[PDB]
């Protein structure tokens, strides 16, 4: 029972890391687009501009790293419920 | 055994997703006070539609960041009393 009740639980943090993720990289790549919109509309005031750009590329790094990161992350995740899951039905 | 592996595996899973909240939080605050850096300077410059674009941005900014650190509490307490029962199972 108890063995169950840690795969039902991990499953559903497991699920909501993930969505979470859906949302933010969402939400961060609106704000990336309208960065990306600002340089365009200030380029139509250097430090400026050239500031805009550093911003949206230092977001890009991030959202493009923690990608990465996430996907690396689900995955050994997804082994481990694997796992449980095979324990639990055993 | 190999739920006593389970333990190891998870308890490194957690150690890394509590170790990249705490990058993650200082790049993107480091990032909100450059984009506060711009604002005010935009503000002092200063048509006017583009103050209002980057204020709008930096409020939506600095909300992400306190509902994210709500979230990172949440999930971080959850993570750890699931690895207390695992723990606690493996013995």
């Amino acid at each position: 029972g108890t063995l169950n009740q840690l795969f039902h639980n991990l499953n559903e943090i497991v699920e909501d890391l993930n969505k979470n993720w859906h949302r933010e990289r969402r939400t961060l790549h609106d704000f990336a687009d309208e960065l990306h919109q600002l340089v365009k509309h200030v380029h139509h005031l250097q430090d400026i501009v050239n500031q805009l750009d550093k911003l949206f590329r230092d977001l890009d790094n991030h959202l493009q790293r923690k990608d990465d990161t996430v996907h690396h992350r689900h995955h050994q995740l997804n082994k481990l419920l694997a796992q449980l899951d095979n324990l639990v039905h055993r």
